[PDB]
């Protein structure tokens, strides 16, 4: 029932950009704006050209007057920090702007997000997130090419609070601030960036006529993961029959490879040592695609699929595309009794893709069902790490330490324009 206070919601419906709130707010979408594939059907894409903007005239409901609390929320996907972005080092640039002499704006700066309010006396309050790639890449860093949910709550006279993925990040006292209302439109547009390769994907940009509390923001975030679909690394629905790189959470830059062990009759998949590149001397980025290497591409296959989407608890095979006809399985127990996985034409047991955490996680776990070697797919403990079915992790899942939890989480990654290497 957060819908009760929703006065504006920018998204795509039936091939068109609209206000989805029902309020029928008047938008001007210029011809440079695109509609692309998103985290939940289609999303807006803004490019670095003059025709790529959306202008929204404000009305009474969309009001930032001194006597009105409000919340702004949105899904954003910002390309992973790259060398082209360094031309904008230390320079804030606009994404969403309702600033004339006074007002508010949402900006990007040094891979981070800026919220700024300025009142009619020139009083300024901003939140500048201070995330670093090394420490926050996976869960919160903005310039990651991963879908992030942003919430900003404004209780005028009290505080301004910023959230990523339903978690409070920062807050400021705004008791000193007076009015930020103005008569200018809200402009959705990249403005001020010298890196003209920059582009942003933006979805469910919502304005609410109340300041949501911390519990309400968590609930809002959770409401975007109400289905049983699994997710890819970027936060988009996981699909069948789609080429992926498969990655273990414990070694993000470790490429999935395979090796024929002549002794046995078997090909063994393994995670190789972490590969990284430098964007600067101070920032190491993991390779995900490993172009110009023997990295194993995979597809998730299920002849009983109902649509293209992978759902929690589906039984499915992981097919190794390099080989054409081999799947991830265990070897015949009589031959090899150990829990190491091999690549075999012969299906030996069942794989189930599951989510033992919450629906919002962009990884999954993989449950092996086999007569003698039931377990969760993990990496064994180096040069590389073999895949194996862990009975111990399965039976003790709820109590596992962080490292073991990490080794049982799997990501699927597809190439995207917003992640270049």
């Amino acid at each position: 029932q957060l819908k009760d206070n929703l006065v504006f919601s920018l998204g795509v419906e039936s091939d068109k950009i609209k206000d989805l709130s029902g309020n029928n707010t008047n938008l001007e979408v210029k011809t440079g704006v695109q509609i692309v594939d998103g985290r939940d059907s289609k999303t807006i894409r803004l490019n670095s050209n003059e025709n790529s903007s959306i202008i929204v005239q404000k009305n009474e409901s969309i009001n930032f007057s001194y006597f009105s609390d409000f919340t702004i929320s949105f899904w954003i996907r910002v390309p992973r920090l790259n060398k082209n972005d360094f031309i904008d080092l230390g320079i804030e640039y606009d994404l969403v702007n309702n600033m004339d002499n006074q007002g508010w704006k949402i900006s990007l700066k040094d891979g981070n997000l800026v919220w700024r309010m300025k009142d009619r006396f020139g009083k300024i309050i901003d939140i500048i997130t201070s995330l670093t790639f090394s420490n926050s890449f996976i869960d919160k860093y903005i310039s990651s090419n991963i879908w992030r949910h942003i919430t900003i709550t404004v209780n005028q006279l009290k505080d301004c609070t910023l959230y990523i993925n339903g978690d409070k990040i920062d807050s400021k006292s705004i008791n000193e601030l007076r009015g930020i209302d103005n008569n200018s439109p809200i402009i959705f547009k990249l403005e001020g960036n010298r890196n003209k390769n920059q582009f942003i994907r933006l979805d469910q940009f919502n304005i609410y006529q109340r300041a949501l509390n911390e519990s309400e923001v968590e609930m809002l975030f959770n409401s975007y993961f109400n289905s049983n679909i699994l997710r890819d690394f970027w936060g988009e629905p996981l699909e069948y029959n789609k080429s992926y790189y498969m990655i273990n959470q414990a070694i993000l830059g470790g490429p999935l490879r395979s090796t024929y062990k002549s002794w046995y009759g078997e090909y063994y998949p393994y995670i190789s040592r972490m590969r990284t590149f430098n964007v600067s001397s101070f920032i190491l980025i993991p390779y995900l695609y490993h172009k110009g290497s023997d990295v194993e591409k995979v597809k998730i296959i299920n002849k009983n699929n109902v649509d293209k989407y992978v759902r929690k608890n589906d039984v499915a095979d992981v097919k190794f595309e390099n080989y054409g006809n081999l799947i991830l399985t265990l070897p015949m127990y009589s031959k090899i009794k150990e829990r190491y996985m091999v690549l075999n034409e012969g299906r030996n047991g069942d794989l189930k893709l599951i989510q033992l955490q919450s629906n919002d996680k962009y990884y999954c776990q993989i449950r092996i069902f086999e007569m003698y070697r039931n377990g969760l797919l993990s990496i064994a403990d180096s040069s590389g790490w073999y895949l194996y079915s862990s009975g111990w992790y399965l039976d003790n899942y709820k109590t596992l330490d962080l490292k073991k939890h990490t080794k049982t989480n799997w990501y699927f990654v597809s190439e995207d324009e917003g992640w270049k290497e």
